[PDB]
Order: C-alpha cells, then sequence, then structure tokens
C-alpha cells in the first residue's frame, strides 16, 4: 500500500508503546519524519491467525535464495509462542 498525499510505498512500523497493542504492525508514510504525512493503516487486518486464534506477526528473512521473503509467526514471545508458521 501507498499513502494518499504521496503515492509512495509505505514502511511497516511497530507500535513501540504501552497498551493492548504493543507490537502491532502498521503501514505508515515512508518519507523522513518531516514531510511525513499522517498516513496510518493497520497491516494485520488480512494476516493469518496463529494457533492461539490471534493475528500473526510478519517477519522478513535476514543470505540464501529465500532472502527477503516474508513469513508469519505467533506474536506472543518465544516462551509462549505457538508453533504456527506460514510463508507470505
Ligand atoms: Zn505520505
Ligand atoms: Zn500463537
Amino acid at each position: 500500500p501507498r499513502c494518499s498525499k504521496h503515492n509512495r510505498l509505505c514502511i511497516l512500523r511497530v507500535v513501540g508503546k504501552d497498551g493492548e497493542n504493543k507490537g502491532r504492525q502498521f503501514y505508515a508514510c515512508p518519507l523522513p519524519r518531516e514531510a511525513q504525512c499522517g498516513f496510518f493503516e493497520w497491516a494485520d487486518l488480512s494476516f493469518p491467525f496463529c494457533n492461539h486464534g490471534k493475528r500473526s506477526t510478519m517477519k522478513t528473512v535476514l543470505i540464501g535464495p529465500n532472502n527477503g521473503k516474508n513469513f508469519f509467526v505467533c506474536p506472543l514471545g518465544k516462551e509462549k509462542q505457538c508453533n504456527f508458521f506460514q510463508w507470505a
């Protein structure tokens, strides 16, 4: 997706704050903090559900052929993560 003011591909940011949505990913304007439009669109509205019944979180590969691809995992923290995995 792209913001509306600028027709530019959004970045995927993570809500780094406190509340019932810390860690939830959202598409936002890709420009520097200045000139950045106020675009904001929750990214996980179409993500798969992990085995807990919760919206999965998207990760990227950080060297081989499948470098750069996206996948989905349980969003709860290694200690309590379920075993859900799915390629995007
Ligand atoms: Zn923008
Ligand atoms: Zn889970």
